[PDB]
């Protein structure tokens, strides 16, 4: 159907765009658009990317009146996928930015990794509960989500601490790693995502 990628948030999103583009190749009738405002009608797959601090992430979302647009997609039973910082924005709050409310699309909060050597950077394994490919992905983050098991899609360890590298609540997905920077298994992940939104 129609895939949308929010393009306002911190960090360059062209990489995730290329990744999603090449991944939607093997299928068809797949439209990809960059989203800057609500001045677009619902997509079937909406990506919320980003690389930066929780606070700026939400600011670029509200400054462009995109918050309701995102909440609108969930209520309307559509697939919303948070990538990297976008995954964190899915929760209620974060230590990285006190007082700033998150999209609150998933019950839980965000806290800094316990490790002394931050930020967490490099490849690490992600073990999925189901659906997606176990394997190594590329992470670059300082914060992690803290949610209930019910919403844990995948896990990853860094310096003794295991955290949810992937989360799920209905048609809402979140990946703490960069799919577009995870080569083979990444494109495969993105494909599986498109694949899931194609059915239902």
């Amino acid at each position: 159907m129609r895939i949308g990628i929010i393009s306002v948030g911190p960090g360059n999103i062209m990489n995730l765009y290329r990744g999603v583009k090449r991944a939607s190749e093997n299928f068809e009738d797949v439209s990809i658009e960059l989203v800057e405002s609500p001045r677009n009608d619902l997509y079937d797959l909406l990506f919320i990317p980003g690389v930066g601090h929780f606070g700026e992430g939400m600011r670029r979302l509200r400054e462009n009146d995109l918050i309701d647009f995102v909440r609108k997609h969930v209520e309307d039973e559509r697939y919303v996928v948070g990538v990297c910082l976008g995954m964190q924005l899915l929760f209620e709050e974060s230590e990285e930015a006190p007082g700033v409310k998150g999209l609150s699309l998933i019950e839980g909060n965000v806290v800094k990794l316990r490790s002394r050597r931050l930020p967490h950077m490099g490849w690490n394994e992600v073990i999925f509960k189901d659906t997606f490919p176990n394997g190594y992905y590329y992470f670059v983050h300082t914060y992690r989500a803290v949610c209930e098991e019910e919403h844990v899609l995948g896990t990853t360890e860094y310096d003794g601490e295991i955290f949810p590298s992937a989360v799920r609540k209905g048609r809402i997905l979140g990946f703490q790693f960069h799919p577009e920077k995870s080569s083979k298994i990444g494109r495969k992940l993105l494909e599986k995502v498109i694949e899931c939104s194609l059915s239902r």
